[PDB]
């Protein structure tokens, strides 16, 4: 469970995400892609793209970036109250997508990379921690919610 202090560091740094969530979602599926090539895989529209500059070319690859961190926006300005939320999210990364929670490990640690190098204004070390709470809620919330949907995960 966050502090309400925990949850303003969270949001404070999301407010400069979405000053540009176009820019941010490229920059962390990119560097998702890089570091866990395995992961580009899960995606049928883009999984054929070589390199960082098709992939900063690729605009379904922006949108995809757009709906990640939009989704993953009103998830956390729900500060822990997600349910609803996690629902849907849960059921086709499940059973459409097939996204182990490792591999959602993966995008939490790109996001917090993405963060720390774009925002150090907002993202010191009380920041990344918060976020990092955050994030393992998510996870463990999905990883719950993919038990009960029948999902080894
Ligand atoms: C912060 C974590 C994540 C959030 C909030 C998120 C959210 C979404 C959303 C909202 C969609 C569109 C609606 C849907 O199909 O549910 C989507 C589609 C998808 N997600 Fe995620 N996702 C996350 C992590 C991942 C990860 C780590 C992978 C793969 C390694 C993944 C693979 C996909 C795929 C394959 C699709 C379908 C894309 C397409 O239409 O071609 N997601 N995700
Ligand atoms: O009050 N911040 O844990
Ligand atoms: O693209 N990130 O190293
Ligand atoms: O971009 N992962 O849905
Ligand atoms: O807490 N949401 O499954
Ligand atoms: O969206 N991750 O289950
Ligand atoms: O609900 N899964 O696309
Ligand atoms: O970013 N949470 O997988
Ligand atoms: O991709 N995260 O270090
Ligand atoms: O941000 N999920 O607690
Ligand atoms: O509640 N544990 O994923």
């Amino acid at each position: 469970v966050l502090s309400e202090g925990e949850w303003q560091l969270v949001l404070h740094v999301w407010a400069k995400v979405e000053a540009d969530v176009a820019g941010h979602g490229q920059d962390i599926l990119i560097r998702l892609f890089k570091s866990h090539p395995e992961t580009l895989e899960k995606f049928d529209r883009f999984k054929h793209l070589k390199t960082e500059a098709e992939m900063k070319a690729s605009e379904d690859l922006k949108k995809q970036g757009v709906t990640v961190l939009t989704a993953l926006g009103a998830i956390l300005k729900k500060k822990g109250h997600h349910e609803a939320e996690l629902k849907p999210l849960a059921q086709s990364h499940a059973t459409k997508h097939k996204i182990p929670i490792k591999y959602l490990e993966f995008i939490s640690e790109a996001i917090i990379h993405v963060l720390h190098s774009r925002h150090p204004g907002n993202f010191g070390a009380d920041a990344q921690g918060a976020m990092n709470k955050a994030l393992e809620l998510f996870r463990k919330d999905i990883a719950a919610k993919y038990k009960e949907l029948g999902y080894q995960g």
